[PDB]
């Protein structure tokens, strides 16, 4: 199913989405370079617990349109606002994962929380990944991000194999917490995304969200794996926990970035406890 | 192309279908966990023989919508009735394979045969797979089916590799009657189906069709491989042949469940003989 | 996004297309058995240089409909005419690759060049691949083409692995100019195309375009790799260069048929020089 969020030349920009179940709406927002189907272990647990689960594919990924425009978090937050206004959701829960946590913060800051009950940040990028003089807790300098763009442009297909080795910590988890076949599914999903979004999305990951975080005025959850090699915990959740001390804060020791699959039981327990509160 | 069969929350439930050729309509219904494209060796032979071939992807599979509702044979038969009424088919032939043979029997029993010339059951599940006191010919107890649901929920992607080894009898047929690349295609098609249908469909396979079978009042074909490890012939076609002795009955010695590919010549010969009669 | 080009029984024949950028329109037409996404290394360079890039999937391939009718170059040229008339393109550049160069010549000959600024033929099939008495420069006799049809019908999935070994010259280029993952993407794209188009398209490759070539009355580029094992250069571009001596003519020594990937820098340099002229 599709929601139209914009236009590019002669074509509409349509996001693929799904809407399942009955109950309070929970909107699940994926990250690079996957799709809404990557939430399947959480969607099954939320449907059995009595929630309505909405997932969509961000622009440039999954089954959504693949424009060459609008790769910035303000546009990703506008796309989320169109999804929530078109479905007319109230008392919704926004749950972001990985790089999809950028539009959760930017939506709250720009559009406010009238439709929102709670927000959750899983393996998040906040508050500001770029290491600069005024941000010593950043993870890396600009050259690191330019390097990821040059590797995607050189051969995105081979890039995804090295990316998923560090996303799931395959040297530790292949064969035990993730199978070869689930990794193959993730590679197929990345290869179906748009070529232009794959090389443009890395330029958004050094957006500064420090001014957005104090605008969060609803209950929040911050969850992160301490073995994350993609978004290191010392530069992301441990700094975010100091900026937003009201949030529930959960560290999953040893988990990688791709913990929605590898550590699904621990993620589901923490999400269900936060949703019931 | 799509036919709408229902609605789920804000979305429509749409089935992907194709409509090719000129002649008497033959509707081909696949089984778990494939799609209408799995009939390609039969569709090519039926098109060369002068038939119109309609294939569709059942709800939850292939390119169709992926709802979390309606996984029962009465709904699958309602979806088939919507396809036949929307296309306004007359004198049609219904050909089911594998678990898609359940809605062929349930459609005939609920809706009757005014639009139907003939029906065919290939590698079928009838009459009632569950072994109970009143059904000693059933294949297995309830716990077997619950086990398949728990294995799909644990990791559907790795489940499909073991499933296809027994679906095609790969220890006998890999390299001779089926290539590694055709198996890879089947895994890709299973992984594109919906996560909720994959774990829900196994709970429909122990439906009792014994009261539906005496309502079949048109010519019928029953075909099965004697090497089927998925739906064993002693619990399915040999018992169905006693319940419906009017049907043409064809055993293909040594063929597995996935015989539309591995034994396409023998299936096509038997289908073309039955269609011309 | 989709453009409707025809109807087959109850369904429309829709071609998937994309429309990116701002500038003079450049329409990129792929060949067998890929899709418009195979132009990604050229589309990125044309977008950075200031052109509007339109790509579409030919009937039977990629994300387009999969009819069982209309596999001939006059219909493929009609589909291109519908794309150009629906988008109302003017001063457009048509760039064909591989077997998609047949509809570029047939469009110009049948419909004329009022909408067209320039045309380009990359790894092309012209002027007439069939070796006959009146065409001694043809590549092969009829039996060669019938053989490719019989190999696709026997098992298209395994056919694509041997096809891509000669399309990319993998014995020379695997690991250096093309990765295993980019080859896997190309196999996935071929397997998503329609089964009927895969076996029908080979019967179009021996169409005679000798009467179409003198109707080209706009600037043209002819580019080909001298290591092409799919469409040999001695039977195609070197004969076309004598038939159309006005065209710019570029040989890329040692490049295979799949040179849009393996030799993207040399293709992009020659395309950008021809577009600026
Ligand atoms: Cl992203
Ligand atoms: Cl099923
Ligand atoms: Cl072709």
């Amino acid at each position: 199913p599709f929601i139209t969020v914009g236009q590019e030349n002669s074509t509409s920009i349509d996001l693929y989405y799904e809407d399942h179940g009955t109950g309070q709406p929970v909107v699940l927002i994926h990250g690079f370079p996957l799709s809404g189907h990557s939430w399947e272990r959480q969607s099954a647990a939320l449907l059995d617990a009595g929630y309505r689960v909405i997932t969509y594919d961000r622009r440039g990924f999954g089954q959504s349109s693949q424009p060459t425009t609008g790769y910035d978090y303000d546009t990703f937050a506008a796309d989320l606002n169109t999804v929530l206004e078109t479905l007319d959701l109230q008392d919704a829960v926004l749950v972001g994962f990985s790089t999809g946590t950028g539009e959760v913060a930017r939506y709250v800051s720009s559009y406010g929380t009238a439709r929102i009950a709670k927000v959750a940040f899983l393996a998040s990028l906040e508050p500001f990944l770029l290491k600069t003089d005024d941000n010593p807790d950043g993870a890396a300098p600009q050259e690191f991000f330019d390097g990821i763009v040059a590797a995607v442009k050189a051969d995105r297909y081979a890039f995804y194999t090295g990316f998923f080795n560090d996303f799931y910590n395959l040297d530790e988890n292949l064969g035990t917490r993730i199978s070869e076949e689930a990794v193959r599914n993730s590679w197929n999903t990345a290869a179906s995304g748009g070529f232009f979004a794959a090389a443009a999305a890395p330029t958004t990951w050094y957006t500064d969200f420090r001014a957005d975080i104090p605008r969060i005025d609803v209950p929040a959850l911050i969850l992160h794996g301490t073995g994350d090699r993609t978004l290191p915990i010392e530069n992301t959740a441990r700094v975010f926990h100091k900026a937003l001390p009201s949030a529930e804060y959960v560290e999953v020791e040893g988990a990688p970035h791709g913990l929605l699959w590898t550590h699904a039981e621990e993620v589901n327990t923490a999400l269900l406890a936060f949703l019931a509160k």
